């Protein structure tokens, strides 16, 4: 229909880790990283919990992987050749200018929100002056830097 490819970047006080976790509830588990890794479980995109299974993809018949992650250089998103992921869309990181914390720019491809009316409700105080380009994308900024929790992350 309207699937729309868009590319833009928002910048929020996150390194970088928190940035493209920003698809979960900021999780803290360096437990599994770097290799000697048994727990491939994270639910982020989901994962069906197993461990077990041989192939990330060679039982469940849908599960998510993800094919790209740095601590702070890009991020790919994928759901294994099992699934198959309809989406597409690597996030890189870089400082941002001034020093205002770090630009995640991202090429995605997306569906669009039907009412765009939702979006100039907040002009009535937004306190954003962040131009009339980008409407989208500025929310996600918004709930993004909003967001903050523990960083080994508590529940």
């Amino acid at each position: 229909m309207g699937e729309t490819v868009v590319r833009d970047a928002v910048t929020i006080g996150k390194p970088a880790e928190q940035l493209y976790a920003v698809w979960r509830d900021l999780p803290g588990l360096p437990l599994l990283m770097t290799h000697l890794r048994s727990v491939e479980v994270l639910d982020d995109k989901r994962s069906r919990w197993t461990v077990e299974a041989p192939a990330p993809l060679g039982a469940v018949s849908w599960e998510a992987e993800l094919t790209a992650d740095e601590p702070g250089k890009r991020i790919a998103w994928r759901s294994l050749p099992g699934a198959r992921i309809e989406n597409s869309g690597e996030v890189l990181f870089r400082p941002a200018p001034g020093a205002r914390g770090t630009e995640v720019v991202v090429r995605l491809t997306y569906r669009p929100p039907g009412g765009s009316a939702g979006a100039v409700i907040a002009r009535m105080f937004n306190q954003e002056p962040s131009q009339q380009l980008r409407d989208d994308l500025m929310r996600f900024k918004r709930e993004q830097e909003l967001g903050l929790e523990h960083h080994h992350h508590h529940h």
